[PDB]
């Protein structure tokens, strides 16, 4: 969001949330690009998750999270580690969050300059990003839930999560197989 027309699309997605009808405020506004919309909300979801998890970092440590889990996850990003290897959740989130940032920082995928079409493979990249972000949601719901309830960050995470699930559901960016944890939750909302 160079502060340009995406910034508006961002302030779009944010402001329209006040309706309280999430199944609507997440749809493509009339005559807007799908890839652009997905890109903008993908970024805001990245920032929201990064900040939210940032609150509980002290409660998520190498001791507190021997593994990323509820369901276990091992970081094989891609190119850099082809063989999935287990590690601590703090290491895992650090790993993936940097990876998601690099996705957002690569103009082949997320261009700043307008008029440049998104890559043809895009929305495979976006779908991947959002599944990995959902895992961060999952860690925070399963193990540190009270660590928030006690903290001041509580209804923020459920609001952002409800936004997340409603959005990805509208656009089919996350497989139901990946929503297996919290499945009890995508049902409530
Ligand atoms: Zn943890």
């Amino acid at each position: 969001p160079e502060g340009s027309h995406q910034y508006e699309l961002l302030k779009h997605a944010e402001a329209t949330l006040g309706s309280g009808n999430l199944r609507q405020a997440v749809m493509l506004p009339e005559g807007e690009d799908l890839n652009e919309w997905i890109a903008v909300n993908t970024v805001d979801f990245f920032n929201q998750i990064n900040m939210l998890y940032g609150t509980i970092t002290e409660f998520c440590t190498e001791a507190s999270c021997p593994v990323m889990s509820a369901y276990e996850y091992h970081w094989a990003d891609g190119t850099n580690i082809k063989k999935p290897i287990k590690c601590s959740a703090p290491k895992y989130i650090d790993y993936l969050m940097t990876w998601v940032q690099d996705q957002l920082d690569d103009e082949t995928l997320f261009p700043s300059k307008i008029g440049v079409p998104f890559p043809k493979n895009f929305m495979s990249v976006a779908k991947t990003i959002l599944k990995r972000l959902f895992r961060v949601y999952a860690h925070i719901y399963h193990q540190h839930f009270d660590s928030v309830m006690q903290l001041e960050e509580e209804a923020h995470l459920n609001t952002s999560f409800k936004h997340f699930i409603f959005f990805v559901q509208e656009f089919n960016l996350i497989d139901r197989r990946e929503l297996a944890p919290l499945q009890e939750l995508i049902e409530k909302l």
